[PDB]
């Protein structure tokens, strides 16, 4: 019993990580086989930051320009690219730690664990959400740049994020391992407002299904409810639309709980309607939304 | 910026993770050098646990009855002994993984990481504290005893917890790794109630400092209080009383921010009083009390 926000055991990526370097810029690098990836802003000056022409910038580098240290020892840089808005550093030597990785795009609402980590070491592991907007709410500070996301499954590594910015609202963008951003961020210093940070509905719900079966339990009512009317509720209350596809996500935690899907969604609309009274669920006085379906069912069964 | 609740990276204590076998029953060891520390319930049946006679009950097992396992390979156990309610199992090879490690007891109101396990098998990491009723808030299912609670300073692993118990109340108990239970509790399946679990105040007020230097200054008044004055509050509200000890160990945090300790006190104190009138600190809807003063430093400052 018991549950608790928990990231993935970090071993497997914290022996991927290395420092990058370039001119006065140190951030961090992922090396998997031979190759090390780190944001493209790498390059880029203060200034640059500005408005940056990465080609044009990256022109004036060279391999040697790079320097790649794993540990106290250095990479030799043999090859160097640009994919949108990360750098590939081929190395001459392939990560001896290299695990068993996948990189993955993720959708809104998908939960992962991030290892923040300065100059190339890691400083500390949690969990969070791809918003809605597509961003992340980290923690982040100037040197956490190339820090990464992941989910992983037995002994595979899905790589799905890389830091790259701050916006001025100190809410955090980055891009997959792909170099694509999440989002219609850019890695530049410019005005980017975030949109709305709606509330990721079908998370709720496995959270109130995780409490239901950790003995929080105060809160199911003696109604239900259908997705429509629903929907109704949660579009007032900026939380995300709950579709068939979430129904269908949350099947195992309704048959566990006896607890039908739209009689949970019956109690979660009395909860945004009445609020919380000054009660708790999970030790929580406000309805937590980043634990998905199979992270409730993960940590309630337990899998290794 | 940003404020996560974070755990240390998990990988110098995942390398210590091994599975250990008594009988029918397997829970995960600590690997250090040639000792595997254990729960000794070990050795327990369901019945035994109601009554055990732990010198009794080892007197029937034998080198050759515990059976460990680090991955797929078998150590061969050599000696075991029982110190208080953990039994050492001496096997013949030194975890070639052994951290620069230290065995600590911890105070209440301190914090750690969690590698919760299950077979030997890393699940997950969280972070928790020790709660002013010796109790910890975690994230235990049945064969997830024998995990360990940790801190790191920089290389060195300072374990400070080995999960045994979980309480008829889902509250958990466990004990250093000398084997001494953390407060009045006991390896027997027996009545054992926690006393209350009061708000750790220096772990708020720390957080507190922690939303200011994130952005999050809403709370902040134009009040003052004394020591005196605000543990009369705290008491009423179920806080532990705040000492000298305590103001100095926030000093730091109150010379970045500029905020004095007994005015972000009195911050707290209309908190308190007032509630949060449906607005969020950190994310958070409650005073948040699993940081420490030294978690904030850290983590705002990017230690690794
Ligand atoms: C060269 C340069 O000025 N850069 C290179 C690009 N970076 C981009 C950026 O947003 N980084 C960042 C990410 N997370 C937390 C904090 C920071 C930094 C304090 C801003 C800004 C700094
Ligand atoms: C042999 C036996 O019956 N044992 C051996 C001692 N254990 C003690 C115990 O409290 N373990 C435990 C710890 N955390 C979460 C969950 C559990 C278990 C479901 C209870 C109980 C089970």
């Amino acid at each position: 019993s018991g549950f608790r926000k928990m990231a993935f055991p970090s071993g497997k990526v914290e022996g991927c990580m290395v420092q990058v370097t370039c001119g006065t810029t140190t951030l961090n690098g992922l090396w998997l086989d031979d190759v090390v990836y780190c944001p493209r802003h790498v390059i880029c000056t203060s200034e640059d930051m500005l408005n940056p022409n990465y080609e044009d910038l990256l022109i004036r580098k060279s391999n040697h320009n790079f320097l790649v240290q794993a540990g106290n020892v250095q990479l030799r840089v043999i090859g160097h690219s640009m994919q949108n808005c990360v750098l590939k550093l081929k190395v001459d030597t392939a990560n001896p730690k290299t695990p068993k990785y996948k990189f993955v795009r993720i959708q809104p609402g998908q939960t992962f664990s991030v290892l923040a980590c300065y100059n190339g070491s890691p400083s500390g592991v949690y969990q969070c959400a791809m918003r809605p907007n597509f961003t992340i709410k980290g923690s982040f500070l100037n040197g956490s740049c190339g820090s990464v996301g992941f989910n992983i499954d037995y002994d595979c590594v899905s790589f799905c994020y890389m830091h790259h910015m701050e916006l001025p609202t100190g809410v955090h963008a980055g891009t997959d391992l792909e170099g694509n951003f999440y989002g219609p961020f850019v890695d530049r210093q410019t005005a980017q407002a975030a949109g709305t940070d709606t509330t990721i509905t079908v998370n709720v719900l496995a959270w109130l299904y995780a409490a239901v079966i950790n003995g929080d339990r105060w809160f199911l009512n003696r109604f239900t409810t259908t997705l429509n009317d629903f929907n109704l509720v949660a579009m007032k209350y900026n939380y995300e639309p709950l579709t068939q596809d979430h129904v269908d996500i949350l099947g195992p935690l309704s048959a566990q709980t006896g607890i039908a899907v739209l009689d949970m969604c019956a109690s979660l609309k009395e909860l945004l309607q009445n609020g919380m009274n000054g009660r708790t669920i999970l030790g929580s006085a406000l309805l937590e939304d980043e634990f998905t379906p199979f992270d409730v069912v993960r940590q309630c069964s337990g899998v290794t």
